[PDB]
């Protein structure tokens, strides 16, 4: 669609860091049988666990399709709000609004990016995203929060900010011809400065190995822990295709400076021992000719970097790895000493459909007064 006549930055807005205070978290509800095994029941139960864990820290709203509303309302505790919303799949980091705030009429707004199911008619993950195109408008209308609209295609999982002017992104995703092939790097930067209130960029060339379907979203590779400090997906195994990506990202990060002129300190957050979809898993997924196939043997895009920050809580995946799960809890607990770190077992169930906890959440900042 078209772009708002004035940008967020013209009105004083910017995207705050994820660790700033939230009013609530938004989460979708999975259902489609060609992405979620066994009629989505195992994933529904893990989404409900993620939502419940977040609800201990802050309010949660789960949005569920007309067909699923009663099921979601049964599976969620009563203090989680459940609302009806049509969607083509349940990845609200990507299809939901990117909220923005200001200091100095409302002091919160949301950005409704364009969307094409991570690469459109050619290269997208499913063939119909027309419900997804309305999710951001519907969420913002629910909350009576003003909306800015962009014509640019963007997913929230592809951008990360420190709240101090820096934006961390991947070239693999935002420069892919399947997103905005009419725009240069410089033009994409200009739009992100105007809409996120950022001044400078850190461009990692590639995202996580195994995340070809999003084209290497930043949120599954590297994120800020606080200004000047990032967590980076890591392996020491030179035989894993991940290694060359991690080493290249570390080299870029060690030659980067943030928008306020700090060097970037990197904390390595080790990926689990490689995970692969099993035949039993793949056999529970339909092939209706509407979505990409989910095949036995696929390397899962599993990284503990795909955690979510809530008010006083870190909600982190657990993948069953007998050392990396506990290492991730420890590293995150040390890196966020004022937060409680909660692990979600069976996060694998989300990773079978190509993302994890961070991909299924969208924070609504508290509105500054
Ligand atoms: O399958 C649609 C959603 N999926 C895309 C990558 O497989 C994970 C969310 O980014
Ligand atoms: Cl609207
Ligand atoms: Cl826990
Ligand atoms: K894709
Ligand atoms: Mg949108
Ligand atoms: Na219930
Ligand atoms: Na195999």
């Amino acid at each position: 669609s078209e772009e708002s006549r004035e940008s967020p930055a013209e009105h004083g807005y910017y995207m705050p860091a994820e660790w700033d205070s939230h009013a609530q978290t938004w989460i979708g509800w999975p259902e489609r049988q060609d992405n979620w095994r066994h009629n989505a029941l195992p994933a529904q139960r893990v989404f409900a666990g993620v939502a419940k864990a977040i609800s201990k820290f802050e309010p949660v709203t789960v949005c569920a399709s007309p067909a699923q509303w009663e099921n979601a309302r049964k599976q969620l505790p009563e203090d989680i709000r459940v609302v009806e919303m049509s969607m083509n799949d349940s990845w609200f980091r990507d299809s939901g609004p990117t909220f923005i705030v200001r200091k100095r009429n409302r002091n919160i707004a949301g950005i409704d990016w364009n969307f094409n199911a991570w690469g459109g008619a050619n290269d997208g993950c499913y063939n119909d995203w027309s419900h997804d195109l309305l999710v951001s408008r519907k969420i913002l209308a629910l909350e009576r929060i003003p909306r800015f609209q962009h014509s640019m295609i963007l997913e929230g999982g592809s951008i990360h900010v420190d709240g101090e002017g820096t934006c961390l992104v991947t070239e693999e995703c935002l420069l892919n011809k399947n997103r905005n092939p009419h725009m240069s790097k410089e033009q994409i930067e200009e739009e992100l400065k105007k809409y996120l209130g950022v001044q400078s960029f850190i461009w990692l060339p590639r995202g996580l190995y195994g995340d070809e379907d999003t084209n290497g979203h930043i949120d599954n590779m590297c994120c800020f822990a606080r200004p000047g400090v990032v967590l980076l997906s890591w392996t020491d195994d030179e035989t894993d295709p991940q290694y060359e990506r991690s080493v290249e990202a570390l080299s870029v990060l060690s030659n980067s400076i943030d928008a306020r002129g700090r060097k970037i300190q990197v904390i390595k957050l080790y990926i689990p021992e490689p995970l692969y979809m099993t035949e039993e898993e793949s056999s529970g997924i339909t092939q209706d000719g509407e979505a990409i196939p989910r095949l036995a043997g696929t390397r899962l895009a599993a990284s503990y970097v795909n955690f979510y920050i809530a008010n006083g809580g870190i909600i982190a995946p657990q993948f069953g790895d007998p050392i990396r799960d506990k290492e991730a809890i420890r590293v995150l607990s040390d890196t966020f000493p004022h937060h409680s770190v909660v692990g979600i077992e069976n996060a694998r169930e989300i990773v079978l459909a190509g993302g994890n906890i961070h991909c299924i959440t969208q924070q609504q900042p508290a509105e500054p007064t």
